[PDB]
């Protein structure tokens, strides 16, 4: 019962992300937070060039949830939807 | 758009999902595969070791006594 709800729960998270990423206040908040985390342990060592990785990939992740037609497919891709999205 | 409530709802859903063994299995299998290929294999050195350390810790965290508004305030999405 719990495990069969994982697909819908994942899709609900994706739906929330698609709404939030339409707010530039969301991008700014997450950028600023991750910029601070890149500068401190453990992330500064787990991800070399953390700030450069962030500068490149955060716009791409944001754009994915903003512009993809079917971002909920992520939930099938990560294995949480054994019967399809 | 209420970014604060949207963030709190994501946290609530994560706490439900992380209770399930099948969630841990699926995410681990997916990330083990990504650690072996680009881009993650280069972005995160010793990727599989980082996965083994932190996936349990993150799963346990969302199962513990957490404060969702404080978390969302920490990431800048709640006042
Ligand atoms: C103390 C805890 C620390 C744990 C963190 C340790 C490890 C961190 C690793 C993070 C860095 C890896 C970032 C990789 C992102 C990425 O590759 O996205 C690219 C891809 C592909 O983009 P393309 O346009 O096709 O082209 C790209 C190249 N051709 O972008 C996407 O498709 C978007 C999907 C990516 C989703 C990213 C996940 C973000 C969602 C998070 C949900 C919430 C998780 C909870 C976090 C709790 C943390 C305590
Ligand atoms: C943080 C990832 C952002 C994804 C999008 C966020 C969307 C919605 C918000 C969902 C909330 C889940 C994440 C909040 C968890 C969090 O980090 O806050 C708590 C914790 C503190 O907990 P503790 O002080 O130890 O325990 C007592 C207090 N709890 O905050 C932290 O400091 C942990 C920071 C870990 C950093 C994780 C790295 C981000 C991973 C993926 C981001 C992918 C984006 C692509 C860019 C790549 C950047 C390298
Ligand atoms: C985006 C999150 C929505 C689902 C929420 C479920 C809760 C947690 C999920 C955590 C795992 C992140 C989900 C992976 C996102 C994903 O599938 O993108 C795959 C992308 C390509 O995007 P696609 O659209 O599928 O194809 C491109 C063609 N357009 O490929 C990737 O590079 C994925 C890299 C994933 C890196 C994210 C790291 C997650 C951070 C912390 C996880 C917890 C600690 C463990 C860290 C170990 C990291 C080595």
């Amino acid at each position: 019962a719990g495990a069969n709800d994982l697909c819908q729960e994942c899709e609900d998270i994706v739906h929330l992300l698609t709404k939030m990423t339409k707010e530039d206040a969301f991008q700014e908040a997450i950028r600023k937070f991750l910029e601070q985390e890149c500068d401190i342990l453990p992330l500064e060592l787990l991800v070399p060039e953390c700030r450069q990785v962030l500068d490149v990939y955060l716009p791409l992740v944001i754009d994915y949830f903003q512009s993809q037609i079917n971002p909920k497919a992520i939930c099938n891709h990560v294995g949480l939807c054994p019967r399809g999205q």
